[PDB]
């Protein structure tokens, strides 16, 4: 078993699928977690990115990607799994064809806005990511790929998911999507996939207490994300536990995943 996890950002795979990853490694699978939007970034940073760096406990002009890459390696090392850091820039670092930043801070507004841009630029990014995933599939030869459902509709999550669907389809490799956490605690769960793909029946995993502990300890390695993830209740792990309990009342901890299959008539 060769399991390739494809994470949009440096944290998503562990938050969403860390128990699954840790399980797979125990069961003797060869596990690699490739993060798409782990591309090196350097100043000048946008006001929005500088604001994010501050929220992450860094100075505005710190090399945030380096800090986050080191966190990811610690987290994945804790799960006893391999890492691979991709070349693509997080949405907060990307520019539009016209030279504007992709993402902007709006005075008063907490949530960051995305600037309008052409169909083509979106298409091009997904195409590039798909190219890199195809290359990694050739190199690593996975028997299973897992990536995000993009619950919560983060553009980087949607780009990752779509690129993985295209690449795995072309390469004829089985693929599953995980339930994005903690996003799924606040969103309906429904997603719109690219034409021709659909979700099969959910699997809700059941993992031993030791794996839950390992997952949660691994999440803690992402120091930069802790304040953001815990919120003003300081209750990330409680919310994750409650979410799992909802989906398995007579169970222990678990993670929801769906197989992705081809639609009828496609
Ligand atoms: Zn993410």
């Amino acid at each position: 078993t060769r399991l390739l996890a494809i994470s949009p950002h440096l944290d998503d795979a562990v938050l969403s699928f860390g128990a699954g990853l840790a399980q797979a490694a125990q069961d003797g699978a060869n596990v690699l977690v490739y993060t798409v939007f782990a591309g090196a970034a350097q100043p000048p940073y946008s006001p929005a990115a500088q604001r994010m760096h501050t929220i992450w406990g860094l100075a505005p002009d710190d090399d945030a990607v380096l800090y986050r890459r080191k966190e990811d390696i610690a987290a994945l090392d804790h799960l006893r799994v391999a890492h691979r850091h991709g070349r693509f820039l997080d949405s907060i670092y990307r520019k539009l064809p016209d030279g504007r930043w992709l993402t902007a801070h709006v005075e008063g507004r907490q949530k960051l806005a995305v600037n309008d841009h052409s169909p083509d630029s979106d298409h091009d990014l997904v195409g590039e990511v798909a190219d890199d995933i195809r290359s990694i599939i050739d190199e690593f030869d996975p028997t299973l790929v897992v990536t995000c459902a993009a619950i919560g509709e983060h553009p980087d999550h949607e780009a990752t998911r779509d690129a993985a669907l295209f690449a795995t389809h072309e390469k004829n490799v089985p693929v599953r999507l995980w339930e994005d956490l903690p996003y799924a605690v606040f969103k309906s769960g429904a997603v719109e996939l690219p034409q021709g793909f659909r979700l099969g029946s959910a699997d809700v995993s059941s993992v031993k207490p030791e794996m839950r502990s390992q997952k949660f300890q691994a999440v803690e390695r992402y120091s930069s994300q802790m304040v953001l993830l815990n919120g003003s209740e300081n209750n990330l792990f409680d919310r994750l536990d409650e979410h799992a309990r909802q989906n398995a009342p007579h169970g222990g901890y678990g993670e929801t995943t769906w197989p992705v299959v081809r639609s009828d008539d496609s």
